[PDB]
């Protein structure tokens, strides 16, 4: 099925949301096939913020983003790139609704704890970029046939 | 009060979300007026989906509704039955926010854990199949007058 | 496998705690065979507790089973009677069990939220005379095979 | 930064939706500045609720908050008045979103378990009224950093 | 009924955790009679540390105690001084059970996120020192006649 | 002072990821190493080598490769007994109430968790699963909230 890329930033993993937000994709039905705590190098940073290189807050996320350990996760399921980002509530946390991530967790865009793809070919290219292949994990859910159709 | 029939469907009871179902409509203040584990006939589920014996997925709707046993419930309360949809969400999980049921745990229609009453009309028919009069309880919630003007 | 009866008491059902009750046995991974809401008659409590017919506490006890509706369980699984007792914790809500049900939620030795069979011989005897055969569901856990050898 | 006044109505305390409350405001990040158990006068009330004196549930909305004590907080962040009324969600709870307080807990307008400030000129009002300044905590947050920008 | 003094101590503040232990005590029945935020001075303390002011070691804690707000509050029930003892867990949290607020929470003694009377006449002369007459609450908890016989 | 804990396949497949590490990262336990991977046999016989010569050791091996497995450490002043505390008894039927095997397990053989037995253990469990790269070192933002 589907796959998407969620990072827990640094924000998120210094303030103790490392469980509730892996919880919340779990319990939507969700398939974890990859998980790792990094410290990613500068270079990894900029190419996975390329298409933002060009802006003027991009040194400041940046160094910002190497400001502690990263989760990233890749998840697995039906249309998961898109529900990710309902999960995940809008970019801006002040604008999110209660119940999402960033609405019950997050106040500045710049602390909004998670980043999670923009579309299925992004996520692609996002997974490709912090994982290796032998990282994403193959295996069935226990819960498939009770989770789809 | 108003009266409504929300049941848990087998992917509902079988992904262990009896207690949390039963937590969101306590939680609200609405009183629980009958509750049972039942395993109800072909016979029975062809008249609660009667509405539907027209479409092309009703013969597939009415298996998978027999696959494992079904959590009846009857919830009392000023509009319950509407407050009842808005809490268990659309009936696709996809279109659904999360802080509901089906937003916080599922993704297809076919396995959308809950059943929900879509009128008082429906809910007084769907009480009615489900329940016998020995079975529907009468008592004063503890709380009723902090929950009620 | 074995199976054990436990009711919520109706302090229990009064006080919103069918939800947190039915989540701490559902989480362990013990199935769900059996559930009603029901209003005992006083002949079927006297037969209950028919063991202490005599003793000082018994028309009191009854009276109080009385005040309110009772949500009567069956659950199932490997040692379930005395890993039910171990959850509920001591008769004696001052427990001195946090984590446990009663240690959770309780107080007062009559007020102690639930009631759960003493052995396994008592079980069998009282799970036939709260419930029918045709209230004893037959069905396979989806998960049993990760949650038992 | 900005302040905003939250109490948890008598129906809330009554509830036992303290903890709950308190806590969905710590997870967001916001800094709990002032926190009392108090019961105010009804002429306090009054003038709390002085740009309703005209309408016709004011004197029922008195009595009613007069009815048990209150929980008195002040919460202080970035856009927190604004934010703290998302949180809380719309004044009728059949017009809220599950994820909200409201929304979650409530049923009737008339015990809608909580009150928020309408804005922050309001609020500083409403601050101002319930809390002499020696109440309000003066404390850097230990997540300050992660939290703001 | 009986009363017993527990604070909330800067760490338990600083950390989130004032949501989450007030939890605990209303879900046991227990009835909040006083709460507030405070700071109080090295007069304050002096004599609420005339048990405790002289050891081996305090340079390090009445340093601790005013490094942050405290939350200070009365619970009033059937035995709240030794089940509160309970809930808090052992004074050092690395001999306390997981279930109690300090084996959940909690790791050194010096941080150990709570304080608790040590008896019920120290509860007394804890409580006049904290609070004010007017500040203890009066009033029946909702539920007292599911709480207690 | 580090300890090494993993979630085994069955904890996995019944979702208890983001519950386990709650209960670690509430109780103030920093995450110096976290990752989702599937080990050859030859790593699991490693892992075990200790029971090499018990009965149940090929179907201990054989049940640990039947999905992957979350590993991590965690760090923190006595994390080794209180991670062994937390997870409770190795049987869940003789758990208490209120730990991870308390909450979720029943059969010794499908225990959710794994927790070292030492400290001298778990620096061996670490230096298997987690090259020294995957291992975190930095401050925990609350340090001084926590210990004095």
């Amino acid at each position: 099925d589907e796959q998407t890329f969620i990072a827990i930033k640094p924000d998120g993993v210094q303030r103790g949301l490392v469980g509730p937000i892996i919880s919340r994709f779990e319990n939507r039905g969700f398939k974890l096939a990859a998980l790792k705590l990094c410290s990613p190098s500068k270079e990894h940073l900029e190419q996975h913020y390329a298409d933002l290189s060009s802006k003027p807050f991009f040194p400041g996320l940046v160094s910002y983003m190497l400001s502690g350990p990263i989760v990233a996760m890749v998840w697995e399921g039906r249309e998961v790139v898109k529900t990710g980002r309902t999960i995940l509530g809008a970019t801006n946390p002040l604008a999110s609704a209660p119940g999402t991530i960033r609405g019950d967790f997050a106040i500045d865009v710049g602390r909004n704890v998670c980043h999670g793809s923009d579309s299925v070919e992004n996520a692609k290219k996002e997974i490709a970029l912090w994982f290796k292949p032998e990282e994403l994990q193959k295996y069935k859910h226990s819960q498939f046939d009770w989770i789809y159709e």
